[PDB]
């Protein structure tokens, strides 16, 4: 009779750990993690994990979590992320926990440069953070270099010579006195406010190329699909809204855009391996099912 194995899930703050039967499905095992967080808004997530061959990789919902080649370990090891991105974050994150989970997992991204913030923003941002994590600022308690030990800016920031850190520091304190009567709860609204109009917010860059052999970089993001030069992330050279796009397939290494626009081009392009295509079509469909329940529905 088989012996049940130990799972070990963390969402950004916390740690979680079930004893899973031999013939759990990837579906019931979200489940439990959902139930156990509290979490309602459930489309935005999903159970991230590495293969046994080192990718990072999303579990299938629909399987048995022991036949989808997650690196053998004795706690297994998931982690459980924000898969999708909502279009607006105040209408669309209504639990107190969504939103915490939301921030703590945006913020991880800015602060390791995953996604650009001018500096300017970068100190903003700080701000609310610390809003967040020490209340009101208060001058007895936070005394001068009450920061220096906190990880606030990414550190493309701190390379500005033109200022150190205890000047940085500052600068922030200087923010977070204006944000006094401010709530916890708000303030992580107002950085995830701030923080989804950043150009590279919210997208999913893949690495491809074209017919002439170009570099070229494929997001795709809640909105649709961008095609964006190499030196440039930030701004799309071409777009494609999910109400633009007629199809979508992929051939072996090909893959097509098929336009509504009845007299326009098919785009194409082209990606390295095949398992990537394959991951880039479960995002597109994702974000596409998405798109529509919040019009026609
Ligand atoms: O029939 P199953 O048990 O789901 O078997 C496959 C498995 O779930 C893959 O992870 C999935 O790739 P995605 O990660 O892209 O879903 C693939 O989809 P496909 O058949 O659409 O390639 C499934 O066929």
């Amino acid at each position: 009779m088989p012996k049940p194995i130990n799972v070990r899930v963390t969402t950004m703050d916390a740690e979680l750990e079930f004893a899973i039967q031999p013939n759990t499905t990837g579906k019931q095992l979200f489940d439990q993690v959902v139930k156990t967080v509290g979490l309602r808004e459930v489309w935005f997530f999903g159970l991230q994990y590495v293969d046994s061959k080192g990718y990072s990789t999303w579990l299938k919902l629909n399987k048995k979590v022991t036949q989808q080649d997650v690196k053998k370990e004795n706690p297994l090891q998931f982690k459980f992320r924000a898969k999708f991105f909502p279009e607006d974050v105040s209408e669309e994150l209504i639990q107190e926990i969504t939103q915490r989970l939301f921030f703590l997992q945006v913020k991880e991204a800015i602060l390791n440069d995953e996604i650009y913030c001018p500096p300017e923003t970068a100190v903003l941002l700080a701000s609310y953070a610390v809003q967040a994590k020490y209340g009101d600022y208060n001058k007895e308690i936070h005394k001068p270099g009450y920061l220096a030990n906190d990880r606030l800016l990414p550190q493309r920031v701190l390379e500005q010579h033109k200022l150190t850190k205890e000047q940085w520091e500052e600068r922030i304190q200087n923010w977070h006195e204006e944000h006094r009567g401010m709530l916890r709860e708000d303030s992580m609204m107002e950085y995830l406010k701030i923080a989804q109009d950043l150009e590279m917010y919210g997208v999913n860059y893949f690495e491809i190329k074209n017919k002439k052999g170009t570099e070229l970089w494929l997001g795709v993001d809640a909105l649709g699909l961008n095609i964006y030069e190499h030196d440039d992330k930030l701004t799309p050279k071409i777009g494609f809204p999910w109400s633009e796009i007629r199809n979508i397939s992929f051939n072996d290494k090909k893959f097509v855009i098929k336009p509504i626009d009845k007299k326009a081009p098919d785009f194409v392009f082209y990606a390295p391996r095949l398992r990537i295509n394959k991951r880039i079509l479960a995002l597109c469909m994702g974000n596409h099912e998405l798109y529509m329940r919040r019009r026609k529905p």
